[PDB]
Order: C-alpha cells, then sequence, then structure tokens
C-alpha cells in the first residue's frame, strides 16, 4: 500500500556537501581539509604494515568463520582493558572492570548509552561539552536521555574556557552523567592540561557524577599510548570508577572493520559479572554478535610483542606527520606575514583543528582558493601534506590580512 | 561509586547451558544437537570454497580499510535486492526498493524493527508466529513495539495448524505488522506449502497488513534460492509492498564476519529515496557505518559468475546433507522397530526441527545417551551426522518406546 508517503526526505550532511563540491573542481591546486580519516603524505588512504602482517597471518592460520561470543573476543576485549587502564593498574588486575566488543567507537558509545538509560538510575542527563562531535548528540538522544551542555570552548582565544568550564561542572546537580574527551577533542583539538585535569577530577569526584570517557584517539594524538590515557587514568587513581568507548579505528587504521570496545569500571570482579551478564542481554537483541575481522586483527598486533612494537612506531609516525603539519603551517604563516596570532594551531592536538576563521573567510579560501572545509573554520589536518601546506598558509593568510 | 549495586545477574541462556554441558562430557558417544550453525560429517564448521577463492581475490587486490557509506557497500546491497526479488522482478527493475546493509541478520531485523517504530504511524502492534526464534521477542520489544501473536505451530501432529493461522490472520486489526518466515521456519521447520502461501497471501492483502518477511535460510533450505524465494515474491507480485529482512550467515557460512541487510518495498523510486534517507539518520547513530569484510566477501561471490555458479553448488551440497539425515533418521527409527509416526522429521525444512519429544525424555537422553537438546525437543539437524544417526534413532526409540 502507501505505508510511506508521510516520510520526509532528511536534511543533507553539510561535510557530504563539501566533499562532493570538491571532487567536482578541476583545479588541481584542490584542498579536502573535511576529511575524517587519516591520509599518508601522498593524500592517500593508510593501511599499516602491522595490519598487513597481521591479516596474512589470519589467512595463513585457515581460521573458520564462526559466531564469536555476545562480548565477542575474549583475547580482544582483555587487551582492549590493558591498553587503556595501563598493564599495572589496579583495576586491571583486580579484574573489576567488564569490557565488551563494540561497533567501533560509535557502536561502544550507543551500548554505553543503552546500558546507562536501561540501569543508571540516578538520572537521565548527560552532559556534553560545548562543542562536541556531532554524532554524539543523536547517539544519547535516541538512547533516551536528554541532553545538557557544559562550557568548553573559548572562541576569543580558541583554547579552552577553564573558568567557565569549572563554573558550570560545579553547579551539577550530583550523580548525573559527564562526557569527557580522553585526548584530541573532536572537533576543536583542544585539550585540558594535566593540572586543569586534576581541578576537573577533584570536582567530579567531590560532585559524585558518573565520568563516561570517549577515548578515539589514543595512541594517535600525541603518538605515546600512555600519556593519551593519562586523564582517565588519573580519573580512575582518584577514586572515580568511569564508563568508557574506545575505537581502533584511527590509531590502527582499521576504518571499516569496525574493532573498537564498551568498558565499566566497577566494584569488585563480583559486580562485573553481574553487569557483564546485563550488557549480553542488551546486545543480542541490537546485532546479537560482533564482527570478527577487525577484532582478530587488533588481537594479534595487541597480543603478539613483535606486532606490537612495530604498531607503536607506526602509530607514532602518523601522531607525527599532523604534529609537523601544524608545525609547518605556523612559521609558513609567520613567513607569509601574517601578524595574528596562530598559536592555537600549535596547542590544539590531535586531527581536528578549529582555526578561528569566520564564515565569509571561509567562502573565499573555497571560492577563491579551492581549499575545502566546513563553515565553522574546522579543518582536517589529515588534509594537509608537506607538498600543500604553503599553499594553505598562503591562501589562510590573504583571507586574513 | 556503587552506581552499579542494584544491577542483578541475568538469566542463563539455555542454547549456552546444553553446549557448555556437552563440553565436561566425556562419553565418546556424546552429541550436541543444540549448535546453531552448519557442520560438515565430521562434525566440523565448513568454511566454503567459494568463500576461500573471494578471500584470495580480495587480498591480492591490497584494497583500503576507509569506512563504508552508512548504507554499506552498494555491491553489495543491489545485489543482496537481486537475490530476493529476482532479475526480472517489477519491484527491482523499476527501482522501487530501498536495501541498506545490516549487522548480518539480527542487525537488520533490529534497523527494521526501529525504522518501524518512528515512522509505521499506523499501528504498535507485531504479530510473530507461535512459536518464533528467541530473539524475535526482545528485537521488537528493544525497538518499542508490542508483541501480539498467531497460531502457526500445531503440536498435535507436529505440523501446521493452517486453520489457526487463517482464523488469527483474518482478525488481525487492519493495519498491523506480520511477520513471516520466508522458509524453513525457526524453531519448528514446518513451512506452510505453496497453496497455503496463495491463501496466507490475499488474507493478508485483504487485511491491509504490513508483511515484515525473515528470509535467514534462502537457498540453505532447499538447495534452490529461487523455491527458497518463493512465498516472498508472490507476496510482492500479488502488490503487497512488504518489509524484508535478509542473512548470509547460514547460506554463505559467513557467520561472525556479520553480512546482512533490510529493504523496504516503497511506491515509486521517489519515495525510495526519502525512506533511505531517514533508514541512514537512524543508522548514524546506532553504529555509523557497517563492516565491509562480510559485504565485500559476499558482493563478489553474487557479482562474479564463476563463483556465483560455485556458490549453488555448495549451497545444495549443505541443504542435501541435511535432507539426507532427515531420511536416515527417519528409516533408523523405523528399522529400530519405532512404531510412533516420524514423518514430520522428513516433512520439516531446514537446520531446526522440533522432534515432539517431552521434557522427561529429552532429559532422559541427555543423562542416559549423552545427547543434548533443549528441552523444547528441537534439535539442530547439522548436529547429525552419517556415523551418529543410527545411535541417535536408536536412543529416540528407547526413549519413546
Ligand atoms: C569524538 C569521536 N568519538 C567516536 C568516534 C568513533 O568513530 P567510529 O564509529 O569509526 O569508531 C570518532 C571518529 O569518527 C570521534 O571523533
Amino acid at each position: 500500500s502507501s505505508w510511506w508517503s508521510h516520510v520526509e526526505m532528511g536534511p543533507p550532511d553539510p561535510i557530504l556537501g563539501v566533499t562532493e563540491a570538491f571532487k567536482r573542481d578541476t583545479n588541481s591546486k584542490k584542498m579536502n581539509l573535511g576529511v575524517g580519516a587519516y591520509r599518508d603524505d601522498n593524500g592517500k588512504p593508510y593501511v599499516l604494515n602491522c595490519v598487513r602482517k597481521a591479516e596474512a597471518m589470519i589467512a595463513a592460520k585457515k581460521m573458520d568463520k564462526e559466531y564469536l561470543p555476545i562480548a565477542g573476543l575474549a583475547d580482544f576485549t582483555r587487551a582492549s582493558a590493558e591498553l587503556a587502564l595501563g598493564e599495572n593498574s589496579e583495576a586491571f588486575k583486580s579484574g573489576r572492570y567488564v569490557t565488551v566488543q563494540g561497533i567501533s567507537g560509535t557502536g561502544s558509545l550507543r551500548v554505553g548509552a543503552n546500558f546507562l538509560q536501561r540501569f543508571f538510575k540516578f538520572s537521565r542527563d548527560v552532559y556534553l561539552p560545548k562543542p562536541s562531535w556531532g554524532n554524539h548528540t543523536p547517539i544519547f538522544r535516541d538512547a533516551g536521555l536528554q541532553l545538557q551542555a557544559y562550557r568548553y570552548y573559548d572562541p576569543k582565544t580558541c583554547s579552552l574556557d577553564f573558568t567557565g568550564a569549572m563554573e558550570d561542572i560545579s553547579k551539577i546537580p550530583e550523580k548525573s552523567i559527564i562526557l569527557l574527551h580522553a585526548c584530541a577533542h573532536n572537533p576543536t583539538g583542544v585539550d585540558p592540561r594535566q593540572e586543569q585535569w586534576k581541578e576537573l577530577a577533584s570536582v567530579v569526584k567531590k560532585r559524585n557524577l558518573l565520568a563516561y570517557f570517549d577515548m578515539a584517539y589514543q595512541g594517535f594524538a600525541s603518538g605515546d599510548i600512555n600519556r593519551d590515557a593519562w586523564a582517565l587514568r588519573h580519573f580512575i587513581e582518584q577514586g572515580i570508577d568511569v564508563v568508557l568507548s574506545q575505537s581502533y579505528a584511527h590509531n590502527m587504521g582499521l576504518y571499516g572493520e569496525r574493532a573498537g570496545a564498551f568498558t565499566v569500571i566497577c566494584r569488585d570482579a563480583e559486580e562485573a559479572k553481574r553487569v557483564e551478564s546485563q550488557l549480553k542481554i542488551l546486545i543480542r537483541p541490537m546485532y546479537s554478535n560482533p564482527p570478527m575481522n577487525g577484532a582478530r586483527i587488533a588481537s594479534l598486533i595487541l597480543n603478539t610483542p613483535e606486532l606490537r612494537k612495530e604498531w607503536l612506531v607506526e602509530v607514532k609516525g602518523m601522531a607525527d606527520r599532523i604534529i609537523s603539519m601544524r608545525t609547518q603551517l605556523v612559521s609558513n604563516l609567520k613567513k607569509e606575514g601574517s601578524s595574528h596570532n596562530w598559536q592555537h594551531i600549535t596547542d590544539q592536538i590531535g586531527m581536528f583543528c578549529f582555526t578561528g576563521l569566520k564564515p565569509e573567510q571561509v567562502e573565499r579560501l573555497t571560492k577563491e582558493f579551492s581549499i575545502y572545509m566546513t563553515k565553522d573554520g574546522r579543518i582536517s589536518v589529515a588534509g594537509v601534506a608537506s607538498s600543500n601546506v604553503g599553499y594553505l598558509a598562503h591562501a589562510i593568510h590573504q583571507v586574513t590580512k
């Protein structure tokens, strides 16, 4: 019959708009600063050498394709927890955590959202920083939670509004949920420094808030897996039992294979088995059991010393290329005669950078220079290469001079 | 803390318990008839030759691991639509269908369920047959719909309660949702014959019911992909715009890779685009995009003549082993001197068989013969092999005589 006549055409994604225009452009100097995945120095997708080798191992073993347990590959969940909490972590060693494999970071955040909706009886409010990854809204919203926000980004300085953040967080009703980015805040790239993190943890402890860490870039951010997980670990050291989402999309370049994990820090191993049974019950009617390919690759790497070692070098390489590009962009802006302060470009961390450009300026950048970005002045640093950093520098100077 | 103290231990999975108790048994005669996946004649997992050939082809190309679009691999979704509807299906050729890649059968069912909750304004009720796959319930329940039922299985004769089905469907409120298993009904193995399907279509047409088909065993049930898709194709052909879920778990043996799809039959190409946009809005906050490996493997086989040709041979090979084991069970039961009527075993279709055995008899089989199965009397034919079929007939005879 005519069941669907009332379904309206959904709104178009702006990122898709930028990508389509970029593809149409004929100018060979075109840059795509809307990319959400790492690109090497030649602007190409990069499959890690350690993933090629792990894949090669799998094939040689003639593995079956049987269904994985609901919670996922045990070797993968254990390794994920170890990676995040630290091998000599008290939480890890006493077994008071529960980790289940999720569909990358997004599926892992959703399982968590769904878990909180069902069992977190104290509140339905989730406080997100201003701004946050766009998908974070519909994720918590479709799950049944209420969205709240706390000040985070300071447009005046293109850095942390520490004063605004501490004031907001201090007024959060106790036992509410606060979403924190572990590192490489998406989309601004501004992260608290260690001393700021110490103040932040004191207050969440004091106000007895449930801390939900989104850790989508461990290793990929600064090049150091322990450094990137520092604030998460500090929070747990201070006695804050968090919930966390992990993604292997960026740090292992496993994008389409969807490898990720969801973890809950419990009081003890007893309590962990209980929440693990509830997590299994929720997941079965969602998708029954997780996709095995990304987890088998991730597991092999983390668990095989030779591989793990090669992985840390390559993840460091990715991080270093991006720091390199941020470094190069501010020196070339000085070189061009920009009198403006571009240090936020080097203070920011990870793949996304909030530049401070205004909408008028990004339009000119697109129209006249064939540099494609979203109107919020957000740039994907994976889109810059050694061959075009100078150009971008030039282009930025011209629209801000 | 003490966020999770009130979270209790969830109930034990009864399938888990049979498999597990099966493991703990020492008897060299032991048999696991609770297995949910195909097993060869030696009781081993079976990865198809055609899938090993596709995996080598993917390996040779050195493909990237970039994210697939939200809706999935286009070569996969089109081929999936084509296998279900038929190449010269009117619905296929006009392009009045929308096919989205889902996480195997279960995630496909669930995005479907969530789509209905959000856009099916006509009703909140879904009518499942009595009985249906266990997971069908939480799927719809967690999605937000209300469960209802229609008589299906006749315990008295271990066949279809055709009359009861027809009376129950005739009375379903107009514009209700009805779930139909396209073939090889789970868990009984009882399917309507071609003429009863015809009669069912007309009532569904008359009551103006939204028919949701669950097609998890296309090709794997009878050895023939067209015959297995007969009922679906008939409904579309009579002008019933159906909703469908497909799984490649069993027919391609892709279990853990998670390849499946969800399709909606629309009025035209224009409406298909509107519904496709909303489905994307829905999936994004669920898991962002689907896993690429299973979809890549399945797209190659379906799209490559030589591989598709091989695949058809293997799926038939699987269906025949199953039919052979059904046939041999009945003959051995007769040979044993059993006087009960066991024709239902040969009348049933697919991997699952409702034997008619009572709880205490199942218990007798477990305790004295080392035969593991659920207390509902359902056996998974995959666990029967040429070398133990004799044994199984004998035990069943001893317990029922
Ligand atoms: C803040 C943030 N969270 C989570 C993710 C997870 O993406 P995926 O679903 O590929 O794991 C990303 C990157 O897309 C992200 O930037």
